[PDB]
């Protein structure tokens, strides 16, 4: 079963790379108080929510901050000039609808276009606010390094697919709370970690290893799911479940265990092939302190950064299942390879 | 002063061209049955309201229709391909929502982006509605011809300014059918028009036109705005007030007039410099049967044809009042050069 | 009021990455050992000067390492062929003197240019020392891994203004030094570091933050300042204040602080909006074992990483004022974003 006026909630709670604590975070925070022994948040801003256990040490990371925007200019005619935080692509803002945190609120601002007989990159960006000199603007509560979203839009377009900014990566963190808040016994000793500007370089991640120190690290972002154009070179479909990569950043006797997991529990489980690794917080827990057996738990979505990324609900309530049954499950185990 | 509440709602009421019966067309006979002599809908679906009055006979039309899409394929896994209904820009569909009219009611797709590491154009358009067949696809009631429009969205960034699509022309249509409410004493014989196709060819007011006959014709359509990027090559500016061309399609006694009744009743008004026959219903009128003496009466926006189109609600006001002292104003005249 | 002579002994002693011993190390230990309760150099040649106190343990560091040229090459004619340590700019070597640090001593040589009739690229870059052999060469003390900096050039231009190679970073290294040598009572526990190995991968900031372990770490590097055909997308300027980034990579609560710091003194204060992880040892200090609080403060010059980078004195004078007052006023305080 999905929540989804939760889901919702957490998809379109503010907090770009760097800026969490703009609504996530405290919503991540009082959730989890109510479950977990101990919450702590740390100087990066990551949310470490402890629920007590034995053993094995194992850290589960969900990546609460979304790709942006950072205002860098304010003209004469009151327009704004922006820079991407993140992997945005300029492509998709055209047209479009910006979400501003500003001093004296949240605001909006437009992304025009060029009407064709008057005429790709990020010069061609340029905001409108709706004012008329910079002074305007300013008054508005407009700063050089006011941080910008793409404005919220859920769209449920079936019974069981939908359509949203930010499901990079609030999908996984909703299925990552929610399993945690329906977590029944367990041996191993659990960390749950909303980690912190991972869109920029996995930072929040890096930082929380190393405070934890775990054994097992299990990190749950978005993947790509087969699309239009996408050559056949995607591997994972949307409603055919979760997805746990294969590959070097994935540990192989924990791969094992989570396979077997699913089979106990019926739960479909899909493959992607990963040679690299991954652009996820467990490439960095892979290779925190001594080492970590590591893994990647992904719920396949299309449209990957852009204001229409798309899932379905069977392969979120599969990975709240999943996520579940595996830390209730994980016992002391020889991860050696 | 501006009915927000009446502007959205004829905004966002059905209606791409040649389709104009899904829903502007009884909004706007509603709204008008109610304070004209007589409303009469012609086999092209032309709105044609008659405001009884002596001499001359007026025209005014104000295009009810927007651009739009129709689905032209279906495919096996259930995606839709469509093609442009007038002016429509790809660049402005990526990562944007669509609003399908089905056979079930109204439905959404998505249009997708293709993630970087696996690549403009109107073959890259490809709707993402949902399903997963192309069997569910057309359960969910679309066909082969199914219309779809930008999803709205209207947006107030400031006190007066908005960003919405379908300002072109639904913010002249509100400003028409608002003056018309408003209409007090008039000599002259009017006939309010809100005309149909006119994004494909001003094909509306060319036949209503021919049914009315008119000595004036006036039309109200939207016109481009000075924006980032225009090179300075466009003269009216948001909130300095309507616009007025002036140039062949203009009958320059008319023009003088309209000037006239603005200096008298204090309202701005903007020049545009209209060196072609425009493209508004007026290219049309200017050439029915004998010929008639014709002008623009103009709301300036920014981003033309685009889901973001923003407009100043001072410039609105004021085109509702000169529209309606225009009408009242009018009397017998010459018009000969 | 700013040491002219100091300033400049400082930027002219060698020092390029990996090779800061050359020089800049030992002159940096001599100022700092007459202030400093105790000074180390760690296995990377970085200089941590303690400057004991209660809370919060403070890292400040500001690079000691130069963009530079290594030798890789000896032909029988006795040319150099070399390569770039750092980010050195093959355009800023035609028709160029450069300072060579062999086993003999210090001698230079010249990058030349081909007159055009005989007609970018590192291999265009050929280095003439006056050699007529690779023997004479070799006995010159010329050697495969031999170390070359920009000549040193000092030239005060103005009143204020001032133009050498070498700005990045020893300018802030001055201006850090002076800050620690004014130094008065402090709460906090502050640790001065003049880094190694920063234009290469911000290596030694990486080692010096580890080993420290502070709460609150400062870099102090310098940073672009608006110049000609820059497009206008610099913010910062000369003359107007030292340089304090906002974004993800800047702890609100510490830069809020640092503000508040400013406005107490009076001392003009730049914003420069950074949407990335920054390319100064902030960098790594923020993700520094559980994480750091970060911050940078910058002097802005022009022409970044070329013999004639140039600054204004009054921004200098201002950082050293402003790196003071900092350093003097921090105290414990919550730095949870
Ligand atoms: N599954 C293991 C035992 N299951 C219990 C369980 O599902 O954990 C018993 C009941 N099971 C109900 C069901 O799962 O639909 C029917 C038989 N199943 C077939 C199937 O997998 O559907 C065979 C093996
Ligand atoms: N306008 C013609 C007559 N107006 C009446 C009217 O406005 O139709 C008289 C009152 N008018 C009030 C006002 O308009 O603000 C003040 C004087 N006006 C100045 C102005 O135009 O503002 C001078 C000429
Ligand atoms: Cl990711
Ligand atoms: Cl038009
Ligand atoms: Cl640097
Ligand atoms: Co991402
Ligand atoms: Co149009
Ligand atoms: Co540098
Ligand atoms: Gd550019
Ligand atoms: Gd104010
Ligand atoms: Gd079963
Ligand atoms: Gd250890
Ligand atoms: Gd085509
Ligand atoms: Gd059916
Ligand atoms: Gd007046
Ligand atoms: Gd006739
Ligand atoms: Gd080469
Ligand atoms: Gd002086
Ligand atoms: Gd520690
Ligand atoms: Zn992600
Ligand atoms: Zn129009
Ligand atoms: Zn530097």
């Amino acid at each position: 079963m999905v929540d989804w006026e939760l889901m919702k909630k957490i998809i379109e709670s503010p907090g770009v790379s760097g800026y969490e604590h703009l609504g996530i975070r405290d919503l991540v925070v009082d959730i989890l108080k109510d479950v977990a022994d101990e919450v702590k948040i740390d100087k990066l801003g990551n949310v470490i929510a402890h629920f007590k256990g034995s053993a094995p040490k194992v850290m589960v990371a969900a990546h609460m901050d979304k790709i942006g925007l950072m205002v860098n200019h304010i003209d004469k005619d009151g327009y704004l000039r922006v820079v991407p935080i993140g992997g945005v692509l300029p492509e998709t803002l055209i047209a479009q609808k910006i979400r501003f945190f500003t001093e004296k609120g949240e605001r909006y601002g437009v992304v025009g276009v060029l009407p064709p007989h008057l005429r790709i990159d990020w010069d061609s960006i340029i905001v409108d606010v709706g004012a008329s000199s910079r002074e305007e603007a300013e008054e508005m509560g407009f700063r050089i390094g006011t941080i910008g979203e793409f404005a919220p839009n859920f769209t449920r377009l079936s019974e069981h697919r939908f359509a949203t900014p930010y499901l990079d990566d609030r999908i996984c963190l909703y299925a990552m709370i929610e399993a945690a808040r329906q977590l029944g016994e367990h041996e191993a000793d659990i960390y749950i970690v909303a980690s912190v500007q991972e869109e920029i370089g996995l930072r929040g991640a890096r930082v929380a290893s190393f405070a934890i120190d775990p054994e097992v690290g299990i990190a749950m972002d978005v993947t790509f799911a087969k699309q239009p154009n996408d050559k056949g070179k995607i591997v994972p479909e949307l409603g055919k479940g979760p997805v746990m990569d294969v590959g070097p950043n994935i540990n192989p006797k924990l791969r094992q265990f989570a396979d077997e997991v699913a089979k106990k529990y019926e739960i479909p489980l899909q493959v992607e092939p990963s040679p690299r690794p991954t652009g996820t917080d467990a490439n960095v827990m892979q290779i925190n302190r001594e080492g970590v057996a590591t893994a990647v738990l992904s719920i396949p979505i299309r449209y990957m950064h852009s204001q229409v990324e798309l899932a379905d609900a069977r392969d979120v309530d599969n990975t709240i299942k999943l996520a579940k049954a595996l830390l209730e499950e994980l016992k002391p185990m020889d991860f050696t390879p």
